């Protein structure tokens, strides 16, 4: 659980040009004598947060920018401080994607969007609408072919259709109303229903994954796929005559892909930060570094202006950027992980018939909102307990649940602190909480005490009640500013460790019901 000094270990996804990246790594070694090892582990985006938390993991991690806010919030990423001469070399909007709480937390590499990829020998004129695909499949079935196959196991691929008629993740208005989540509105239902009808009508198969769709397209069995620039390499190898074009419309509106910026972050625990900065700035993020990677697997529209000027002339890149402009740049906020996990489950379940569309997307909504809803409740309870007066500000979206949960919490939590005063007092003294630093350390003890045994609402109340007990203390010793970080810490333990149980209860609505 310690990163070796004097070399660089890099993680990148197995669908990217890791062989090309290693070539850049060989050029680095040739100059510096430093060995660069490139790995592509399965589920690297899930592994990185676990291993980095213990001071382990790679020196550099590559992923789309959406995951990096969560990493940064957890303290896992070194701040990046390029000089102006280096910053000026990349498009300002790519830097924006890797900015979190005012600070740059990675190097942007390339802009990625999904496009429609089509076999020009089977389909000289690709469909402009989703709606015409059923009839097109019927035509192609008569030839022993099919219209469309794409990965149905990852929600990234289905999201453009879900968002077309009005589905959205976190509402953007001045900022991201994390409280306003749009995964179960009429637009999202209409899009996912269209997909589920395609499967029911035998135009697609719920089990199709990345590998199956890729093989089917690259063997000329299906006339269309939906994929990103990284996929073009393998299609070149297959010698399918393909084009890349704008995704189909749904209900007269453009498909709206979530746009990712492939980004390179530096592990906060790396003893090799200067090596990493040197590698990224002066080897990778150059014309020749990016070309080496791009020649292995296309990056998309790269962040480096000098090299993108060349790539932009490619009609596949123009198509990529057209789709991107119709879509939206992903948030990098910490709750994106939870959003993706919820929507993944919803798509799979609706596709398989395990849930209806309405059942599936309702669960997704609950799952995506759970962090913020929980924090509203816990923060307000903590602060009103500590100060003696309630917060007057409006709840917001799903404000009844919040209000009702806080009402219930007050009633059911009243007993608890009195009833367990002695044990709460004893635990308080052993913890010796004095400052914000102490608060940040509590996470481990807290997890431990809330571990094992059973899960029920009473125990959740006990968790939060001790929270309020600590908050009251923090206020009396003039550390009122520590209550909000205490609330965040309790929320994080709750929603992570109890996610599936919470969603099963219909979230905080279950709580209000249970103590009715
Ligand atoms: C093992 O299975 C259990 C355990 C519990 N309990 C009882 C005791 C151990 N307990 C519990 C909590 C809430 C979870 C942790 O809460 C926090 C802890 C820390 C360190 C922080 Cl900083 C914060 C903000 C919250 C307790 C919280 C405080 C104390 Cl002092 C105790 C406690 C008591 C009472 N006696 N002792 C010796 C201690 C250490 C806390 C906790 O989860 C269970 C259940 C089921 C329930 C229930 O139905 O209510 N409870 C409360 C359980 O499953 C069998
Ligand atoms: O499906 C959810 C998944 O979507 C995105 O991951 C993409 C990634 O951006 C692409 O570069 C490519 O590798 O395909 C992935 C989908 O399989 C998000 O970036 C990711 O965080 C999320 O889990």
């Amino acid at each position: 659980a310690k990163i070796e000094e004097g070399k660089l270990v890099i993680w990148i996804n197995g669908d990217k040009g890791y062989n090309g990246l290693a070539e850049v790594g060989k050029k680095f070694e040739k100059d510096t004598g430093i060995k660069v090892t490139v790995e592509h582990p399965d589920k690297l985006e899930e592994k990185f947060p676990q291993v980095a938390a213990t001071g382990d993991g790679p020196d550099i991690i590559f992923w789309a920018h959406d995951r990096f806010g969560g990493y940064a919030q957890s303290g896992l990423l070194a701040e990046i401080t390029p000089d102006k001469a280096f910053q000026d070399k990349l498009y300002p909007f790519t830097w924006d994607a890797v900015r979190y709480n005012g600070k740059l937390i990675a190097y942007p590499i390339a802009v990625e969007a999904l496009s429609l990829i089509y076999n020009k020998d089977l389909l000289p004129n690709p469909p402009k609408t989703w709606e015409e695909i059923p009839a097109l499949d019927k035509e192609l079935k008569a030839k022993g072919k099919s219209a469309l196959m794409f990965n149905l196991q990852e929600p990234y691929f289905t999201w453009p259709l879900i968002a077309a008629d009005g589905g959205y993740a976190f509402k953007y208005e001045n900022k991201y109303d994390i409280k306003d989540v749009g995964v179960d509105n009429a637009g999202a239902k209409a899009g996912l229903t269209f997909l589920v009808d395609l499967i029911k009508n035998k135009h697609m198969n719920a089990d199709t994954d990345y590998s199956i769709a890729e093989a089917a397209f690259n063997k000329g069995e299906t006339a269309m796929t939906i994929n990103g620039p990284w996929a073009w390499s393998n299609i070149d190898t297959s010698k399918v005559n393909y084009g890349v074009t704008v995704l189909p419309t749904f209900k007269g509106q453009p498909s709206k892909p979530f746009v990712g910026v492939l980004s390179a972050g530096i592990n906060a625990a790396s003893p090799n930060k200067e090596l990493a900065k040197e590698f990224l700035e002066n080897y990778l993020l150059t014309d020749e570094g990016l070309e080496a990677v791009n020649k292995d697997k296309p990056l998309g529209a790269v962040a480096l202006k000098s090299y993108e000027e060349e790539l932009a002339k490619d009609p596949r890149i123009a198509a990529t950027m057209e789709n991107a402009q119709k879509g939206e740049i992903m948030p990098n906020i910490p709750q994106m992980s939870a959003f993706w996990y919820a929507v993944r489950t919803a798509v799979i379940n609706a596709a398989s018939g395990r849930q209806t569309v309405d059942e599936a997307l309702k669960d997704a909504q609950t799952g995506s909102e759970l962090y913020r809803q929980s924090l509203e409740i816990i923060s307000r309870y903590l602060r009103e307990q500590a100060t003696g007066a309630a917060d007057t500000a409006p709840m917001g979206a799903s404000g009844a649940t919040s209000r009702k949960a806080l009402e219930t919490l007050r009633r059911v939590g009243d007993g608890v602190q009195r009833n367990h005063e002695t044990a709460f007092q004893g635990m308080l003294r052993k913890l010796d909480i004095k400052n914000e630093d102490d608060v940040k350390s509590l996470s481990r003890v807290m997890i431990h005490v809330f571990s094992d045994g059973v899960t029920n609402w009473g125990r959740i109340v006990t968790l939060i009640s001790f929270g309020a007990f600590v908050a009251k203390h923090l206020k009396t010793i003039n550390q009122e500013s520590c209550i909000e970080p205490l609330a965040e810490s309790i929320t994080d333990v709750l929603v992570r460790t109890k996610r599936d149980w919470l969603v099963k209860q219909r979230g905080w609505d279950g709580f209000v019901e249970f103590f009715h």
